């Protein structure tokens, strides 16, 4: 179910749904500010972001994947910024993970 799933996360603003995609080790680099983190550590990190930045939508403009990789790039509208996210994907286990999410605010 990827990468719809970890789409539909974003749309819904929910970081237990987006959990179940993500790595056990996630590069987060939120406003430019960088975080190697585990999992658990990583949903925390975008709980509070969903929390802080109410998501109204989440639209994607470019995503694709390889054998052993892809990404999903789009924008996320909310209630405290608009953002370009960047999730990129490694195939572990047979599965595709979110190895690197990057959220950067757009100039508006
Ligand atoms: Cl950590
Ligand atoms: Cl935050
Ligand atoms: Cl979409
Ligand atoms: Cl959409």
């Amino acid at each position: 179910n990827v990468p719809e799933g970890v789409i539909g996360a974003f749309k819904e603003g929910n970081s237990q749904e987006l959990n179940k995609y993500l790595g056990d080790k996630v590069d987060l680099i939120i406003q430019n500010k960088s975080t190697h983190a585990d999992k658990r550590t990583a949903e925390g990190t975008m709980a509070a972001f969903f929390s802080n930045h109410k998501v109204g939508s989440f639209n994607v403009n470019h995503q694709g994947k390889r054998d052993e990789s892809g990404f999903v790039i789009g924008i996320l509208m909310t209630a405290n910024g608009n953002f370009r996210v960047n999730c990129f994907f490694r195939k572990v286990q047979n599965k595709y993970v979110i190895h690197q999410i990057r959220i950067d605010k757009t100039d508006e």
